[PDB]
Parts: structure tokens; C-alpha cells; sequence
């Protein structure tokens, strides 16, 4: 575990991070996809060998020995708000599962489903709360990565806010 579990948020290509292993934003077919899930297959294309699961899953595949936990969220333009708002509780409930079981000190996560899966609407706060849900019970260091500079200010509000 790391001494003092923290959250932090950056706003930068999660395909440069400084942590242990990677959290990517994935679609159900291992598809190199757009978005979080371009950028890691450009960085680790090797992590897609067999790396297809379900909506609301997580599925780790080693490139070289760093992890990619594949992690589909729902495509919010499909699943109701109902059913979707429980597989994005469900993606990042495996994500605290995977994180555990490889030992790692720290992750490097993406919002799920903020994206082109976000059907269109604002979740960050949806997104967000889903993550803390899943990962306040584990000890890894977590690190948010973003791209929006307001984003950025409000992730950072959201973690100062409960310390
Ligand atoms: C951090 N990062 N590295 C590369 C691209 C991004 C990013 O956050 N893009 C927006 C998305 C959030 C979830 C799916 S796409
Ligand atoms: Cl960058
Ligand atoms: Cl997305
Ligand atoms: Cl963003």
C-alpha cells in the first residue's frame, strides 16, 4: 500500500503517467477505440491481446510487466440512465478489485464514460463519485488524469473538499 493513500487529479495524457499501472477507458471488443483508449494503445498496443470484456468490467492485460486494467463503462446513448448509472458503479467496483489484487502502490484512472460515451451530458460528478465509491477502500495512491482545464479545478475541489 502507499504510506499515505491520497487522490490527486492531472491534467495530461494518462499515456505519460507516473504510476504503477494504467486504468484505460476501454470498449467491450478491445477496439483501439478514440479518446483514453487511442492513447493507451498507441502506448501499450500489446495490453489488447485478448483484452474484450463486458460492459460494467474490468480486465487486466501485462504489457511487458506494466498492467493496462481495461475498464468498460456504459455508452450512456445506449443503457438508460438507470441501467447505466449501475454498469458505471460496476466497471469501477472491478477496477478496485483489479487494483488490489496486482499489489500495486499506485493507478493512473480516466473518468469513465465522460467521454464519447457520456451520451452527451456532463458526468463528471456521476463519474467521479463512482470512482471514490470503488476506491476509498483500497490503499493505492490514485491519480485522475484529465484533459479539460475546467474539469481539472473542479476534480481537484471534489478531493480537497472530503480531506
Ligand atoms: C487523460 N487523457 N489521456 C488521453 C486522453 C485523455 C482524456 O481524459 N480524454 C477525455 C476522456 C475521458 C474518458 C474517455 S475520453
Ligand atoms: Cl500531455
Ligand atoms: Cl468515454
Ligand atoms: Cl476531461
Amino acid at each position: 500500500g502507499a504510506m499515505a493513500p491520497s487522490y490527486r487529479v492531472k491534467r495530461m495524457d494518462i499515456a505519460k503517467n507516473d504510476e504503477e499501472c494504467v486504468v484505460n477507458a476501454a470498449n467491450p471488443r478491445g477496439l483501439p477505440g478514440d479518446g483514453v483508449c487511442k492513447a493507451v494503445y498507441k502506448k501499450w498496443p500489446e495490453s489488447f491481446k485478448n483484452s474484450a470484456t463486458p460492459v460494467g468490467t474490468a480486465k487486466t492485460v501485462m504489457c511487458g510487466t506494466y498492467p493496462v486494467i481495461h475498464a468498460v463503462g456504459p455508452n450512456f446513448s445506449n443503457y438508460t440512465e438507470s441501467e447505466g448509472d449501475r454498469e458505471l458503479a460496476a466497471a469501477y467496483r472491478e477496477v478496485a478489485k483489479e487494483v488490489t489484487r496486482l499489489g500495486v502502490n499506485s493507478v493512473a484512472i480516466p473518468l469513465l464514460s465522460t467521454g464519447v460515451y457520456s451520451g452527451g451530458k456532463d458526468r463528471l460528478t456521476q463519474s467521479l463519485n463512482h470512482l471514490f465509491t470503488a476506491m476509498d477502500s483500497t490503499d493505492a495512491d490514485v491519480v485522475i488524469y484529465c484533459r479539460d482545464k475546467e474539469w481539472e479545478k473542479k476534480i481537484s475541489e471534489a478531493i480537497q473538499m472530503r480531506t
